[PDB]
DNA sequence: TACTGTTACGGCTCCATCAGATGGAGCCGTAACAGTA
DNA sequence: TACTGTTACGGCTCCATCAGATGGAGCCGTAACAGTA
């Protein structure tokens, strides 16, 4: 009935104990950096997939990717778990979107196995010992399922290596066909493998179901064919019917992207298994997420139970029981501050999110919006991708939103053309700008600052004193003391990423890693060093009484007070802090960040930079893993910004981002193809009076 | 609540319609071929584990024995399983107990990173880059696992290659260790794994959990030495403290090699899982099926499912739920006789088990016992193996039954010292006896048959007309025709297992098999020859109106009535039809065999030999995977053979075989090393009258 | 003249894609040889 | 003289044991160069 939890105390939990009932819909909401992702992901998912894959056989479990066994006493209750994580990164350009859901390798095996092979030269038929036409003299290989992949040198197109592009233009030899000449012979009802792939979803799904094959051939495909439906079907179902399985995986959408994933690990069908959903709303809209909420459901109501850990609104209004960690987040949280039903969330004192929910605490709604200027910038003949060739002009010195479901164009429309234009005529970028005609106000601003939609690195040797930048600003600093100058120090020589001033038994890593090979491996502590990174002679410089150790094991907080007559080094500090980030140390390692702690450093890396007065700021999607408090700081500093006189344009889905906004620009009607024009552009009140688009009928809900 | 299968047609099934409630014990008896193990492993269990490992790395797919997907419509309600089959083969000279179990790899790991490495020549520490001995220049290579191991040229023996023995003696080099002397310098705790491995599993739990280790140390060990502690208690708790990891598979009984399998895979602890044990006590005595069956219950308390198809009388009488199938076997069963609580069993006519339960059938127990004629012989000094210089007298003329705990040495007793003696001096076997003074009375005897307890071996290239050795009389027969005798034809040339008179389209396999490549393979019929095994030429000379096609694809019961003239082949075929194989055909493949099919085989190979009036039958546990109709009409034909004025000496743990017997001898009274002395000798009710021996106690409950 | 932005180069880390090899035992078929009746 | 048992040799099949490689993107540190105030 229940799932019990002691002793729990992975990452920076507080030995917390925690029943979570079975058969549920179970949440587990609380601030940035708070402990849900450890709670669930790193424990009980952990857990779970451990006392299984050992029933299973011995060699396998290596290639598993198993999971370190969690710093816990026991667990009552578990049951084998399949969990979607909240870490994406993608942009492989190896990688398409028949790899990404395994339906390329069935088509390589019913191609090697059934398919009608032919010479390329005449097109007769081949047929054999040596597999070769005897009429143009010309010897075929074997036909395998490793020579339909442009992944080998087997089956990839010599000229392009199996990239597709070889100035970005398509392979002048297979014409983004990635495989050679000899690969795209063999045919399965009239079409190489190439051409099935360049066909539409919706499409590919009928030509397999119409598809005439002998007795012979039929008894060899039916346990192919009858999986390649299955998951065109999944993917038909989840609403992604416009893709084709040719596209790169590079170029998809967050919501397109998050989707895929999503279809793929859910439709099992089994019973008595625990699903473990990761932040399972990102780059999603309002109605994206409504048919998952249907769909999760629906997965719940076979007999299953769910945790997932969703900052959403939609989400929490969606559940039977409510997990809140924190009060607070990194050191200052990881205890479970309230739980239950979602009304006694809204009715506990101590719980923030109930407080928000409740309206204790709310993002103001401004009484007057900013009326635009007179200034504006426009844009003609935008046709980038799937934009079907819309004019719109986006108000200066003012708040701007662009909204529409995903596909609708947003990130065609504004980053491309306007961040790629802008960057191009402003800061000198070597940039290939999109399809459109011409900007008319350019000479209206001065600089042009973006953050990307994109996921962060993570690495051991960057934190977030390197990311921002701070750090060299902090080793000049330390370079500059006078014991360092009669020293022959240098800026190098204070760094862990540099050889020569760095803890040679660790390369200053600080800690030493210990190989296993079937066995997750272990991190040990430093022992020459003590972990400190630096050997005893770059230790004893010292500014204003700390070392280098010393100033990168300390606070956000304490580093804004430690450095204030430098304006730089306050100037970032300053930025850190109020992006939220004043709890975490300034060398905590980033593949030990959380999601939205790495989310909040590349904001602050961006916001810290300086304004000229006219300037314009484009945000895609900003408020991806940031709880509502993240979210009310991030609007405040962004109002701030507008109001030194600036202009501001955010690509959101999030409704409170939105309410608040100036002037707001609707893309849509719908996702895919079948969008690209202008359903609403005005007020978020004449928004909210035009019908024909979601995103109104939800403004005039709310408000 | 219910697990509903609609359409299983997989192997034999004829169309059934099932459902299976959860949560519950469930057992699947009925005959020997009727199709039990097709609906249980080869259906539930498959479609289980595939819903599951999908959800999983796809790598890793590959590497963790796919089960082909059942011929099922739908399956309703499941859950992930782990099931143990009923297929046990051992027997490998590279494999002990310690690699079967996993805990060598963990050992092996163990001393890779916490060892203490030395030079064997003079025992001074070694320390390093090479790690090297400067004393006696010696250089020792690298410390990995794999150089720990026997079974890869970097950690084997050179003299034995990794076998221990090199006329089998012990190698003079290693003595045993299997591993070069550079790799048996590394010593944790004052010995090397060899000498950790000679430990006895009770000696070594305590010398792990007693071990005095660095703080360093055991931050690196504490993921090895809980893992290690965890396999050394369920092998204690099993029931096998007496065994040493060092110890051959190969020599293991069946008992404790099944207890060793037991244990492996049901120490999990997890919930909501389906678990699917077949025949699950082979080798096993009545004590210890009792302790299976408690833990059995135990691991259903924690909210599993259980699905065991057995044929014994203790698990039937301790489930709530029966699913008998049959009526028949073969080609004749597969429907879903009856269903319900074991009194619905007993109390439905249509089911043959119910109606030995209820009594209406059963074995009958003779009125008096055969008493000995004045003829033993006697065997004295028994000291083989676990045996301490116990002395026994074996009745002649008799049916003498022996029995004992598994490891009270049954096997050591009478087939070693027994079997190895009678075959050296009256079959002129060149075979090294046990340790033994002497045995009187061997000029009593004139030839002896023994049936090992070893399962059979399944390939493709046998039948039960190879196996029987039926087959080579009929090609004899047909070779012995006037158009082969004109034709030039030789008894080679009907044999499908040789080149020149079969299907070169598929060697004669009648089947060709399509390789995929991360799927599991399939299986389609010829062409050329259309499955007969033959070409045109063979299949035209026909003997009696039949090609040998024809005289392989009929049954035993036809053959009976063909092969009438033919004394050696009706001897043969009516053996065959005694044994109960009457349905089957004499050209199904070994590898399509049920466990009880084969084993009956391997019965009817040996009780068709001729019988010179005094004559030694030793078998070893013939009734294993033998329902209890079969059992009876194996006992019938044991006494029809011992009333012919024959010996017959059998080990069973089987209680009907032993309630009918004329001799009993005990040997006991534990397992393992504290046993080998006799408790009790006498005729059954003699055994009963004593009270030191559960066999006695479970033989005067019975009667 | 210093601040701020860009671009190019070398080293380190992480994620996505890819679809078994080897050794020994058991069985079939065939030939050779001995004991027995 | 024929039946029955054993033993040796070559080919075919099955089971147990064993514990990743490669390619490209993102980040850090450093140098060079241009616009601006
Ligand atoms: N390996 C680690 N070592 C030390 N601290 C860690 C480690 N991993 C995570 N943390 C910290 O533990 C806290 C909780 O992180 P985590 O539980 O992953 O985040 P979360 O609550 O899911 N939040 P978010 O992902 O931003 O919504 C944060 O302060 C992390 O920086
Ligand atoms: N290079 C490309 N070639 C073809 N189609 C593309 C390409 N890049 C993007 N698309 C498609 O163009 C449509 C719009 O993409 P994009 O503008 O990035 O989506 P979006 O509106 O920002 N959605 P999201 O970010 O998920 O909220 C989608 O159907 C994409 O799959
Ligand atoms: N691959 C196959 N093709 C055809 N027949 C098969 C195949 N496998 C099994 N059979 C037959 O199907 C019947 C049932 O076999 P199976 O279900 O494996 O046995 P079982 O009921 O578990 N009996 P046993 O193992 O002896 O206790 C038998 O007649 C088998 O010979
Ligand atoms: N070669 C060997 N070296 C050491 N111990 C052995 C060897 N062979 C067998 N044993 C042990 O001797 C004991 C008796 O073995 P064995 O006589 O084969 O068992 P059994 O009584 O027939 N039991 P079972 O067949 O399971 O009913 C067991 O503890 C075996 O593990
Ligand atoms: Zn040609
Ligand atoms: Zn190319
Ligand atoms: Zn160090
Ligand atoms: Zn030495
Ligand atoms: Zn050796
Ligand atoms: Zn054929």
């Amino acid at each position: 009935d229940y799932i019990v939890v002691k002793g729990a105390r992975e990452h920076n939990l507080k030995n917390i104990d925690v029943k979570i009932p079975r058969d549920k819909f179970v949440v587990i909401t609380g601030l940035s950096g708070s402990g849900k992702s450890s709670l669930a992901f790193d424990t009980i998912y952990a857990e779970g997939q451990r006392r299984y894959v050992e029933s299973l056989s011995s060699y396998a479990r290596q290639f598993l990717g198993q999971m370190e066994k969690p710093d816990v006493d026991y667990i009552d209750g578990l049951s084998p778990a399949i969990a979607i994580d909240q870490k994406t990164t993608s942009r492989n350009p190896r990688s398409t979107v028949g790899t990404v859901t395994e339906i390329y390798d069935y088509l390589r095996l019913l191609f090697a196995r059934i398919g009608t092979p032919h010479c390329y030269l005449c097109g007769r038929e081949i047929s054999q010992q040596n597999f070769a036409c005897t009429e143009c003299n010309v010897s075929m290989e074997e036909i395998t399922p490793r020579m339909f992949s442009f992944n080998n040198p087997y089956g990839a197109c010599p000229e392009c290596t199996g990239l597709g592009s070889l100035s970005n233009i398509p392979c002048p030899v297979c014409k983004g066909a990635r495989l050679k000449k000899e690969s795209l012979a063999v045919t399965i009802g009239g079409k190489n493998i190439y051409e099935v792939c360049c066909l539409s979803i919706g499409e590919a799904k009928e030509f397999f179901a119409n598809l005439n094959l002998t007795e012979r051939q039929q008894l060899i495909a039916r346990q192919i064919l009858k999986e390649i439906n299955a998951r065109l079907g999944f993917l038909v179902d989840v609403g992604l019917d416009y893709l084709t399985l040719a596209r790169a995986a590079g170029t998809l959408s967050g919501g397109e992207a998050q989707r895929i994933r999503l279809a793929t690990q859910i439709g099992s069908g089994l019973m008595g298994v625990i699903y473990i959903l990761d932040e399972p709303s990102i780059g999603l809209h309002q109605r994206d997420n409504d048919r998952l909420l249907r769909s999760l459901k629906k997965l719940r109501d076979l007999g299953n139970t769910l945790l997932v850990v969703e900052h959403d609104e939609d989400t929490m209004y969606a559940s039977d029981y409510i997990i809140d960690l924190g009060p607070g987040a990194g050191s200052h949280g990881g205890q479970i501050v309230a739980e239950g039903t979602v009304e006694e969330i809204k009715q506990n004192p101590n719980s923030v999110t109930g407080e928000y929910l409740s309206g204790r605490k709310k993002i103001e709604v401004p009484k007057e919006r900013r009326k635009p200027n007179g200034k504006w910038l426009e844009i003609i003949g935008a046709r980038e991708n799937n934009l079907k060739n819309i004019n719109v002009r986006i108000p200066l010195g003012v708040f701007t939103c662009i909204t529409g479901v995903s596909g609708s164009g947003k990130s065609s429309l504004i980053n491309e053309i306007l961040y790629k234009r802008l960057a191009a005529e402003l800061n000198r970028a070597s940039v290939k700008p999109g399809e459109h005609d011409l900007i008319k106000g350019i000479e209206y601003l001065d600089k042009v600052i973006d953050i990307d939609q994109s996921p962060i690195g993570r690495t051991p040797r960057s934190n977030p004193a390197t990311y921002t930048g701070v750090f060299d600003f902090i080793r000049e600093i330390f370079a500059n003391t006078t014991e360092a100058k009669t020293r022959g120090y240098k800026a190098g020589r204070f760094s862990f990423n540099v050889k020569g001033g760095r803890c040679e038994a660790c390369a200053g890593d600080g800690i030493n890693k210990i190989e296993m090979h079937f066995l997750p491996d272990i991190y040990v502590p430093c022992e020459v060093c003590k972990g400190k990174r630096y050997n005893r002679e770059t230790l004893e410089v010292r500014y204003k009484g700390k070392n280098i150790a010393e100033v990168l094991d300390m606070t956000v907080e304490e580093a804004l007070e430690f450095f204030k007559n430098i304006p730089r080094i306050h100037k970032k500090i300053e930025t850190l802090y109020d992006v939220g980030l004043g709890y975490i140390k300034l060398g905590q390692s980033s593949t030990t960040l959380s999601g939205g702690e790495a989310q909040r450093v590349k904001l602050a890396t961006e916001l810290s930079r300086k304004s000229t007065g006219k300037t314009m700021y484009i945000l895609d999607e900003p408020t991806t893993g940031l709880h509502m408090a993240d979210v009310h700081r991030l609007v405040g500093i962004l109002h701030r910004l507008v109001e030194a006189g600036n202009s501001v344009v955010v690509i959101e889905h999030n409704l409170d981002v939105i309410k608040t906004a100036d002037y707001i620009i609707d893309l849509g009607p719908e996702g895919g193809s079948g969008g690209g024009l202008v359903v609403a552009e005005g007020t978020p009140e004449e928004v909210a009076k035009v019908e024909n688009s979601y995103t109104g009928q939800f403004l005039k809900k709310v408000l």
